[PDB]
């Protein structure tokens, strides 16, 4: 009576941690080893670790149709951690293989696609070339609808090591030191979450009916919170105050055309995000929010997360 | 009273791998973290991962000499993991820096650079592009020598993950499924080591008055094996007999120039080990070995390495 659970993108920065939740959960956990990273060492040792918490691995190809197709008869839900960053060659749009050969295997229960981010179907008017991931997200999910494949579509958070620990940043991953650059007034509301929550709320919900054909938000009401707010959460911890220079929309954008495509997508994420507040610019009921869907989730808040930088 | 240890390369494959060995030996470790890193998730997280294991961050940047003094001057040993891939590139040399600020700081009471390989003064006569490789680590030993820097040198097993987990067939990281390549006879004794062990024994030989300035032996009498005697240690565990075919040396070395660079020097390393056996070509003490210095160590065999690939 366990869930039979396949992770596709198992080595990946989310699809690793959804791989720990799910064995975590409970779930009789399957996961894709492709033949592709066989000289990647630490995909190839990620794989021998998650056996060794009870992972059973499958070999498939996504050029192997009949592989793809051997891998999902083996399981209820299948969950797609795919990547994102190389949009122009459209690795969204690889899980397509994925969604045909679900199709032809029939048993499929549930079908978790790659989204975990901002919720496609509200980023109609996104800057280009930004948008071409929602575009990929939307195609995806439509090739889902058009089969028949029950889903859950899972949305709505910032990856707090992203947008958090860099206090929105960008050009590092770590807190800066004395300055800080405030986007906007820095009032604008955004949803902030743990990868590991992301992970464990992608496990609880896999199997919930109440989320069959569902998008389920992830909004944690404690981290809810304006990028100020965020920095003070730091000045807080560390004691000293940063000083602040205030950025504009339109020096925000200023010059995007001569960036580097994939900065010039980042850049517009982060415009949506931070400038438009695209993650709090409309309400969620309970009913499809994960934090109350699933209470005993003590997710981390922002100031628990911070404290490790320290 | 415990022994202040700094690593150099403690994001690179064996260098985690040395840091944790060190935390768990007791040492009070230090990890240079460079600014140059800021953007790779994976080894930011690493760093924050030590940390919460009690390892204290150094921030440090090779362009910066008087980082590297002062990094240095808060520790009484130093050990480099430094990369040996991009040898074109002289990244072996990058540890020339290190050494001088090591000699500027003048407190540190043992430097382990990076080997944990063959034993350079030994291959002097190794095979083009890849005796590059052990050209650098003597300069390396030269600077050391010359400096007057106390030393531990580390040498003498074969990684397990590259030469043991794929019954040393080079293609792959993984056992291979029906056929495998026999090197020369397969009757050439060749060492290997899981690498957690030689990051223990890492740990353990850095503060030990036996091995101060001696070079120490990673020679495990159970791992010292034939890749005939590797391959059917496999072929118990699976109960499936491999396909064995024969490769000459001069067929192992054909057209090697027209190969790429990195895969030339690969092959050549390679020629020496399994060809020539130059891992155990010559007789060690026991006062000088590792796996008898420290019996402590219940170092893995390779039977029970190679389970965790079933
Ligand atoms: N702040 C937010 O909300 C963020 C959301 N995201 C979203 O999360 C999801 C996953 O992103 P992320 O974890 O960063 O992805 P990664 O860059 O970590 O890649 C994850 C997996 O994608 C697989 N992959 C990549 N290319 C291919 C390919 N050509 N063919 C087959 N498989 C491939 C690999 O699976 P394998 O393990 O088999 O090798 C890889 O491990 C995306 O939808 C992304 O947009 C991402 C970052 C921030
Ligand atoms: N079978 C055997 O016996 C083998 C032995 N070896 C040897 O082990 C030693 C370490 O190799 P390995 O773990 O694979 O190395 P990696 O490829 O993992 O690199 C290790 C570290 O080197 C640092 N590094 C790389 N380039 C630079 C640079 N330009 N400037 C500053 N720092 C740099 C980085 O440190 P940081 O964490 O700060 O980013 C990196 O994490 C080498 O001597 C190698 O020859 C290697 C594999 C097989």
């Amino acid at each position: 009576e366990k869930t039979r659970v396949l992770v596709v993108g198992a080595t990946g920065y989310i699809g690793k941690r959804i791989v720990r939740a799910c064995l975590a959960e409970g779930h009789e956990t399957y996961v894709l080893q492709r033949p592709e990273i066989g000289l990647e060492i630490e995909k190839v040792q990620l794989f021998l670790s998650f056996k060794k918490l009870g992972a059973r691995i499958v070999e498939g190809s996504f050029s192997d149709h009949q592989s793809l197709v051997s891998a999902v008869k083996l399981v209820d839900v299948v969950v797609s951690a795919m990547s994102g960053v190389h949009f122009r060659s459209h690795n969204i749009l690889v899980q397509l293989k994925l969604v045909e050969a679900i199709k032809e295997a029939g048993n499929v229960k549930r079908f978790l696609p790659s989204e975990f981010g901002m919720d496609p179907p509200r980023m109609g008017h996104a800057l280009p070339p930004g948008r071409e991931t929602f575009d990929q997200k939307m195609e995806v999910r439509q090739a889902i609808e058009a089969a028949g494949i029950p889903y859950t579509y899972v949305v709505g958070a910032c990856f707090a090591a992203y947008f958090a620990g860099n206090l929105s940043q960008m050009v590092t991953l770590l807190p800066p030191k004395e300055k800080v650059n405030i986007y906007g007034d820095g009032n604008v509301k955004v949803v902030f979450a743990d990868e590991d929550d992301i992970a464990k709320y992608t496990a609880k919900t896999l199997n919930d009916p109440r989320t069959l054909n569902k998008t389920v938000n992830i909004r944690p009401p404690d981290n809810v919170l304006t990028q100020l707010e965020l920095v003070q959460i730091w000045e807080k911890l560390t004691g000293k105050e940063l000083e602040k220079t205030n950025i504009a929309a339109q020096d925000f954008l200023a010059n995007i055309e001569q960036m580097e495509i994939p900065h010039q997508a980042g850049i517009g994420h982060f415009y949506h995000i931070f400038y438009e507040g695209c993650l709090t610019d409309h309400e969620v009921g309970e009913d499809e929010e994960a934090s109350s869907l699933y209470p005993d989730v003590k997710y981390k808040r922002m100031d628990d997360y911070l404290r490790m930088f320290l």
